[PDB]
């Protein structure tokens, strides 16, 4: 009732401002968030779980309950999924393959993802994918695709090519393209003499990695740039410009990770620029805290700004919204929960924006009104709309979800 | 009715989290916001109205309607005040003095501020003050109080000494101490050989400037650092360390300006640290956009942070909340309206936080719940609380205030 | 004699480390620096000299002696040039035209630059050009090529196409291609609603601007990204990505200005990535000081970094080196002097690097040798090498050149 | 003569032209010791628990072989570096570097657990500086130590620090030079924080407790080191800049400024003149951050140079304590120390060779053109020959050759661990 009242009051309020709450909700239903699987087990995977996170990335904290196998992960995702309203997808890492016998990265197969697929099918989730170019013996020098050693490079070329097939298979089965993100950690710790050659090797390898033409309705290739990593602070082969060059020149999607840029730099600004040269965008929405730290997405400035950028431009299809974080210092199910929910709260908010009006004031140089309107948006009752969205998806509206998380912990997590 | 309705619902919602919205309102009214006079006329002042803004600060935009005299300013202020709910104060600069005849900065007197005082009483506003140490022949070298020339330096000293006397007068008259902030533009543009001599002279001058012991119930001295300014980019005499040092040893108030630090640096963090060392804090809430640009204050991450830090620690007495912006690209009144309501909105939300519980969770390492609840706070119905606050203060609840501005503009600003 | 000896020694030290100093000088002679004309008059131009620098760019300080016409400018330039060893070019702005009658920027013609051309011929200078998209009533809104108004746009587009015609003229005449850079201040000062449309317009306009096919051997087009400017702090139409995309897609040259990026962002890193996609690069070596302040180029980390990347990669043809600074607080000739000499020094030091060796150490994981070998170069006698370069070029090797300035000052600048 | 001699003589003249006395410079360089950090020798592992994980928000990156593994190795390693670095040095010790047969609780160390250090110090003519170790420890696992809400955890840390003070004083007493004892804690939060006051308040009262024992300034100086953020502690730092500036001022302790502990673009060279008008002394942790407090080797760069300039400009020979702070585990540790050390010294030399008075004078006259121009020209003045001469005079290799030695030491020695 309370929700209902609150909701009805809000319907009016916004109605008065040319804002349709019901259309907003419906629109929110068209914006699936691809939840990254790796937040479930600290990016450990099933190749070699107990094994060491490498690649300039680090999961911090020692919170208990990480999932230890596929079975647990899915149980975890599910618990998470039932507290997050609306559309979601699952973003899988090659290292999350399910096999009886070990599989050389350069030999993976669709079959090794069969259980995921099936589960996706039963959970009504699309699947996204990623070759795993880190935490590997051959990723030990700090180079994979750009590595000078031909064999090494080949092996990474081979892994990604195969990964494309797994992806293609995902969409074939699921009926939704699987976006396949290519992120390599390649780079240097200190003053480099040759940033050139390594960029060149990368270029050619990427080239080779994409050679195989696959059906766009099943699969999409994306590239992710990064500024620096722990242990590779000085130079990243695959820089922003490198990939911009690449995505543009080869027409692949471009992945923009919110924690991968310079201080003060924001990907929300990059969206509109990039969409004029690259077919599609993949966004790894992350919260960086002074480094690509991978903290949990908040309902904050940048998250909201990203959201607006998407929504304002009706990028329902060319933008694949993903999450990218891995906080190991809190309950991971909650992490996913909070992050996911925030992303959606940010999208809804953007969807409740009287954008045409504002676009309008703006085009007219009425910057006073622009500012004023945007700021007043913040005090409109959008919470009421969020809470109803939750309820229509039979998801807790408020803090109560924590209880569910606290109960699953008790019964399941505490015994791992 | 609707407000009353949303109000009532919010009352319960918050009550459920142990928050008494009524109390919150009462507390808000204990948090005066000191509106800066200079946004009204782009810091032109009345000594030399038309006659260049200098010191590394600048007002941008050529939006019409700026006040041209004290009369216009008070009128503009008043319009602003009626759209801003609750307690406010006016923060004045010396060049805003009123005299028939010109007055040397080194010879200002209370009396050049009499009108101000009477208006202040009429409007039930408190007054704060500031020596004007820029826009002046005597400051064109880029040094005032740190000036090598004994004469010039003496002039600035004397000017600030007189100032304190003005300020002290305000406190006496209004029954509320007047905080007088000390801000100099002293610095260098390029590579500097000696950052020491200027600082030594600044130190000596300030001591000289505050040597006259005045009644604390009437006046308080504050000092504000800065990192860089246009045309004094390389070095700044009164830096952060300089003034933390000064305020700490001399026991003056410390002034923290949100647009005065390094990229990513935040004053929110500084509050709790500084207060452990200085007797009072003066906050210059400002929005920087890649420089000390003085844009209008938004209800954003940082402003919220600021509000939270104050409130969480019951900083009602020791913190003097001020604004510091000067957008000349939009309507000045709106500027003040958006900024002040934004500050108050942040405080109010801060007042509606279940800090005790959060504190307690935090104190137990319950970081999962801290983050969750923190985040869930963002969706509690504070907006209903704000709107009733606006209402109880006969202030517009929403964007309708823009119509008042628009009206005033047409009928009065259009005529300037 | 002293110099002579210094040389021999240096000559030996270096050979001792696989470095041929003769060969460096030779190489240095293959690296011209394009001196920006605008430093001589604080970007006043001849169109409307006494008129007002607009564009989010600024010139600070009030150092006397500014040139006020082509004559002075060329006079000041020559004094500079005689104090700067080796190759140079002049980079001209459209507003530096010479006409008896005022010209609409959309109608400039080669003939408006004939004097510059003949002067260039007499001084063995190549010439570079730039359309002027600021300090103009048609730029007063903060938009030019991306203006929503078709006519304004048109105006700017037109101006640009004409510019290209002047540039080609230069190269046909001079026998070396003129690089024509396109920089526009378009952006917003505050929170922007629509970042997409202005970029779409920009895009289209650009396409139109470059439509007229020119002789590559005479003319080259370059686009220059920027992050933010004063009074346009919140969003910049031609942001990094926009032009990265653009240059790659249309295959124009990319212009990298060292003062246009985020804090801590460096163009030195961008060189080699950009070069795998764009056919050419134009560098605007500048020194930002917490904003694109345009201070004089120092022989510092980034300047040196920039030089290394060029040299390391033998980008003797695809990279066009130019300066970009305008300090109005010190003698302007001095400014060019210090600036270009510095750039030249950075280049030589880079040419003195035992690159093939370091490259090989780094290819082998010999990071220890790398780092040490890198820092030791800093103490080899490159100076004996520089000073000889200077002697051979009949330029002061040392600080003595300050005297020629001081004199010129007296003698000339002093009457202005 | 030797080429070096030639080149020296030439510089000798060039510098005398600008009024600089090269011999005077070298003399001054010898009054500016660089306290080398011991932890670069073993990736901050310590001896308490040599392998067993670095914590507190700092990390050593790189898997370069050879790390020293005990006080003997460390000492030998330090020696090799020292022979390749000219002039004055000091050694900066951390408590975990203690030497004991038995295991010692941090809160109970004693002067006796560093006796070998002291002895070797006198032998080598090194003054010793010190530090309590507040990380890589079970009682520091929650991320709090001196500011921990827990009374016992707090007490523990407090006790260790108090104790650390006695060792430091004992170092001073023995070496005849005060030992600067730096206080750095990793205290902070990884994520959004509710109560930034409480901890800071606790830290405050703890510090007061920590320095309540009156010791001989001639033997001991307490310094406090602020930090912005650490890995796993990115969002809040108890001992923030303002925290310690306020602390050092109000308590008159020295203030530690770590070149890698501040915001993007923030520089410590700027802080020196400011800081010194309020605090008695300064301790500098010259370090090279690369996007985070990563502890990369100090180079001859813009900031290192500026740091030096600021010290030398104000003849800060006694109130400024020049230390190094870096830990790169991806290259030969000896080389690391060597590079960093000489670099600092190179910078210092440059400052000594600068014509300050004239520069200062131009500046005081608004002759900003001369100033800039002259600053730039210093840069191509042959300070190098001077440096090569400082090297020779201290029987340290002048150039790159030092690498050959590191090479050989690694072959024989390092290549066996
Ligand atoms: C697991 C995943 O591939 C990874 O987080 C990348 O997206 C990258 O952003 C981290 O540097
Ligand atoms: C007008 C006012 O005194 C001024 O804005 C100062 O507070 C300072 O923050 C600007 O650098
Ligand atoms: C004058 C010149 O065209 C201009 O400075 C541009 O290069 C741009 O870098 C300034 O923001
Ligand atoms: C080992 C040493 O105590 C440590 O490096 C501190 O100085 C601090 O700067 C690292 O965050
Ligand atoms: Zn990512
Ligand atoms: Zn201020
Ligand atoms: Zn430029
Ligand atoms: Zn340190």
């Amino acid at each position: 009732t309370q929700l209902e009242q609150a909701w009805e009051l809000a319907k009016q309020r916004f109605a008065a401002v040319g804002i349709d709450v019901e259309e907003a909700l419906r629109q929110l239903d068209r914006l699936p968030v691809s939840m990254h699987c790796w937040q479930g087990d600290d990016v450990s995977g099933f190749e070699n779980p107990e094994g060491s996170l490498t690649g300039g990335i680090q999961a911090t904290g020692n919170y208990p309950g990480k999932a230890r196998n596929a079975s647990e992960l899915r149980a975890d995702l599910e618990q998470a999924m039932r507290l997050i309203p609306g559309p979601k997808r699952l973003n899988l890492h090659a290292i999350y393959l399910e096999s009886d016998t070990p599989v050389s990265r350069d030999q993976i197969k669709p079959e090794h993802f069969k259980n995921w697929v099936e589960w996706a099918k039963a959970n009504q989730l699309g699947l996204d994918f990623n070759p795993s170019c880190f935490s590997h013996p051959l990723s030990a020098d700090g180079f994979t695709l750009s590595h000078a050693d031909d064999s090494i490079r080949q092996f990474w070329i081979d892994h990604c090519k195969a990964s494309r097939r797994v992806s293609a298979y995902f969409g074939e089965q699921l009926g939704t393209p699987s976006v396949m993100n290519i992120w390599i950690p390649d780079g240097m710790k200190d003053i480099t003499v040759d940033r050139l050659a390594p960029r060149q090797r990368l270029l050619a390898a990427l080239d080779e990695v994409i050679s195989e033409k696959l059906n766009p309705a099943h699969h999409i290739d994306a590239v992710e740039s990064k500024l620096f990593g722990i242990g590779a602070e000085s130079y990243t082969v695959g820089s922003n410009e490198f990939y911009m060059g690449y995505a543009t020149s080869r027409q692949t999607a471009l992945c923009l990770d919110a924690g991968h840029f310079h201080p003060t730099e924001v990907i929300s600004d990059k969206i509109s620029a990039a969409m004029l040269y690259v077919p599609q965008l993949l966004l790894h929405v992350s919260r960086p805290v002074r480094w690509d730290s991978d903290h949990v997405v908040l309902l904050d400035d940048e998250t909201q700004a990203i959201a607006s950028e998407i929504v304002r431009h009706d990028l329902f299809d060319r933008v694949h919204i993903g999450l990218d974080f891995f906080d190991a210092s809190i309950n991971r199910i909650a992490a996913w929960v909070i992050g996911t929910r925030n992303m959606k709260k940010a999208l809804l908010r953007a969807l409740l924006e009287p954008t045409a009006e504002l676009r309008k004031l703006e085009a007219p140089g009425d910057y006073t009104a622009r500012l004023a309107l945007l700021e007043e948006q913040k005090s409109l009752p959008w919470q009421a709309v969020w809470e109803m969205y939750c309820q229509r998806h039979d998801t807790p509206a408020g803090s109560e979800w924590l209880e569910s998380v606290r109960a699953y912990e008790k019964e399941i997590l505490s015994r791992r």
